[PDB]
């Protein structure tokens, strides 16, 4: 009614000029990152360091999901849009806390296995009356802002090979809606595509890595890039990787957009490109002309990527003084553990400093190239990878407060040990090849020896000019949520252990907190409605680490929590180690290999891990393990994302899996 008409009117106003005008005072949060630079800085200061202790719950909304929720809500004139699990979009009237509409693309649940890292979505984009979502199955869908009905869709995977999915938020720059995809763990060729925002007509496409060099190159950037790959490994079969699954930003004055590119496929550099090569444009920040998609320049953060070191993590465009001169930069802290400051007018390196311990490089030289540590490229034997695949910083948003000059950065360590699988062949699944049973192709072996580093999680306030930490708050677990900062001198961040917390932006002192029940991964947003400031966070534990581990005992549905000074709304709202399953201990080794090939990256290690948004097999009732075939072949949980292993497991393979599951629980029992 009133909500639908308000929604139509509010979203109709969203365009480039609107996003710029929203800068002087930010009453709305029109893009997932507030502005095109994606600073995630609100200029609102009604909630400030002196009164944030009086925040209370204004309302909460049930997203009804059970898997990860990674999106920051966007809000214009009190009308909120946020996605949940399986690409479902919700439009919420913040004045009542009630649903306006829900759009469910009805993703085939049997395809949950096609993505490496949970069935997530990092948000929607708004533009001239429509809401855009990148769906799991490859559709870019434009929805009517008032009704949630589809206006148009594009099958963005048409004609492209491999296990592609979409998890990121689209961006709309100058009337073109742009989206990438995920899949480099499986073997795909990364690309982004731009479509007309009004009609959906395809406008341009840019691939981040070259195709078969015996075929015409799509553009000069591809011909140039081919000179940095060794064709003896036929990289184009597996695809090469380079997926752009998360960060994109835009500078309208420079008429330049920027995209972070992903890791190599397969992960092992010696397998992917045998004789060497930087493998452009993997692991880079790339600048493109937003109108034509044409390459302008790039800066490669990790040449010869060999550890799943994506550069897709969220960058922030900022204007800061360095060496006493004004510089227009890009701030970026990707998985590899270095905080980069780059010149956004030309891609020139300014500085890089590690923000956590690292063991693949000792630093960057004066030309902006890493100085490698040899052992890290020795794939012939197990080697701890620090930061490793989970990343020193993953997609969880960071934020920049220009008044303190600090970047509030979620940092962590999840120990992993890697070595190369020199006998890997693309799509040839087999025992011991990690998750190959559902299409992964990393060409690595994991934890052939136990990693030695210790896990950690902390919120860093990083000074990009001095390239050092101004303050740090230690958390109990890795995989804490994204951040928000505001002119009220506060920083908001949810924790893996189940709280939304506000800290003083200058000191890191904790000023306020509330429980969220489940661990939080998405970053909050803030906005004004009828003269009052609200802070909202969409809570749904998940993402790749959240599939298998957790730091709260409690599990519940995805929920948007919204706080205001004085709110009074009421808040909404482990196990036994498996024992007794009959098994043959002699089959534990065979079961270990079959389990690593088919189950580990969703169910974790039985008993050792406790379960995240997917339950751990070492804590299930014995009936599930005693009767395992009932569950792995066209099981009752297919509708929830448990794959069908028909044609993948046979004979006595399930008995071997039982032996590994009960045997591992028996080995660690106190
Ligand atoms: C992620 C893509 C998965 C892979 C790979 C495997 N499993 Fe799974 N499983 C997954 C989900 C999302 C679920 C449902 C969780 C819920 O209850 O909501 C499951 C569930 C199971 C179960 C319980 C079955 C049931 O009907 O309740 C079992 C026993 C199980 N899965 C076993 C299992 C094994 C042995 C796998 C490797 C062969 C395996 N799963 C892979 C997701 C994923
Ligand atoms: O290589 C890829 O294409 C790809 C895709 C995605 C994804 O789309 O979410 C992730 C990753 N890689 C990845 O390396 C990673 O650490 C990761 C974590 C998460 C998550 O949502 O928690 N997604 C992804
Ligand atoms: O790269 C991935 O898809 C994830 C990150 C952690 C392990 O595998
Ligand atoms: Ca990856």
């Amino acid at each position: 009614t009133g909500p639908a008409a308000q929604a139509a009117a509010a979203v109709q106003r969203v365009d480039g000029d609107f996003i710029r005008a929203n800068a002087a005072r930010t009453p709305d949060w029109p893009t997932i990152g507030v502005d095109y630079a994606e600073t995630r800085y609100s200029r609102l200061d009604q909630i400030n360091a002196a009164n944030v202790k009086d925040l209370g719950l204004a309302w909460s909304y049930n997203l009804e999901s059970t898997r990860g929720v990674e999106a920051t809500p966007v809000v214009v004139d009190g009308i909120m849009y946020v996605s949940a699990s399986w690409s479902v979009v919700h439009a919420i009237d913040t004045r009542t806390g009630n649903r306006i509409w829900t759009y469910d693309p009805q993703i085939d649940r049997s395809t949950g296995f096609k993505g490496c890292c949970d069935v997530v979505n990092r948000g929607v984009a708004l533009w001239k009356g429509k809401v855009y979502v990148g769906a799991w199955d490859g559709r870019l869908i434009a929805l009517d802002a008032a009704t949630g009905k589809e206006v148009w869709h594009q099958n963005t995977f048409e004609g492209q090979k491999g296990s592609l999915t979409i998890t990121g938020a689209p961006r709309v720059f100058k009337g073109k809606v742009i989206i990438g995809n995920g899949g480099a763990e499986y073997g795909v060729r990364g690309y982004i595509t731009a479509y007309d925002a009004e009609t959906g007509e395809r406008k341009w496409r840019w691939f981040s890595v070259p195709g078969d060099p015996s075929k015409p190159f799509e553009d000069e950037s591809m011909k140039r890039a081919a000179r940095t790959w060794d064709p003896s490994g036929k990289w184009w079969e597996a695809g090469g990787g380079g997926t752009m699954w998360d960060s994109m930003t835009f500078d309208a004055e420079l008429n330049t957009m920027y995209v972070g590119t992903g890791n190599g496929s397969p992960w092992s550099h010696k397998v992917r490109s045998p004789k060497g090569g930087d493998n452009l444009y993997l692991a880079s920040i790339v600048a493109l002309d937003p109108d034509t998609g044409k390459y302008k320049w790039h800066y490669q953060e990790t040449p010869g990527d060999n550890w799943d070191y994506t550069s897709t993590q969220p960058m922030i465009l900022a204007d800061i003084k360095i060496a006493g001169k004004p510089r227009k930069v890009i701030l970026h802290a990707p998985k590899n553990g270095f905080f980069f400051v780059l010149d956004r007018t030309n891609g020139k390196f300014i500085s890089a400093k590690n923000f956590v311990p690292v063991n693949w490089a000792s630093g960057y030289d004066k030309h902006g190239k890493p100085i490698g540590i040899a052992a890290a490229r020795d794939g012939s034997k197990p080697q701890d990878a620090v930061p490793g695949p989970y990343g020193a910083h993953n997609w969880h948003p960071m934020s920049f407060n220009p008044q303190t000059g600090l970047v509030y950065l979620p940092a962590q360590n999840v120990p992993v040990n890697l070595m190369d699988d020199k006998k890997w062949e693309f799509n040839q699944a087999g025992p011991g090849k990690p998750q190959s049973g559902t299409g992964w192709n990393t060409a690595k072996f994991f934890n052939a020896e136990p990693p030695k580093s210790k896990p950690f999680g902390r919120l860093l306030a990083w000074d990009p000019v001095a390239q050092k930490a101004a303050w740090s708050v230690e958390h109990v677990s890795p995989w804490n949520g994204g951040t928000l900062t505001t002119a009220g001198n506060v920083v908001f961040q949810g924790t893996a252990d189940g709280r939304l917390v506000a800290y003083h932006a200058a000191t890191g002192e904790k000023l306020w907190e509330a429980p969220t029940g489940t661990g939080v991964v998405a970053a909050p947003s803030t906005y004004m409605v009828d003269g009052r400031q609200y802070v909202s966070v969409a809570v749904g534990w998940g993402g790749v680490y959240g599939l298998a581990a957790r730091a709260t005992e409690r599990q519940g549905p995805g929920t948007v929590y919204t706080f205001v000074v004085g709110g009074k709304a009421r808040m909404p709202e482990t196990g036994q180690l498996l024992q007794g399953v009959k098994y043959d201990p002699a089959k534990v080794e065979a079961g270990t290999m079959l389990y690593v090939a088919n189950c580990v990256f969703c169910h974790g290690v039985p008993g050792v891990d406790r379960g995240g948004n997917i339950p751990n097999l070492g804590y299930m009732d014995a009936s599930y393990i005693e009767n395992l075939p009932n569950f792995v072949f066209k099981g009752p949980a297919m509708v929830r994302g448990m794959p069908d292993f028909t044609g993948k497991l046979s004979g006595d393979d399930v008995e071997s899996l039982k032996a590994f599951i009960q045997g591992t629980a028996d080995a660690i029992r106190p």
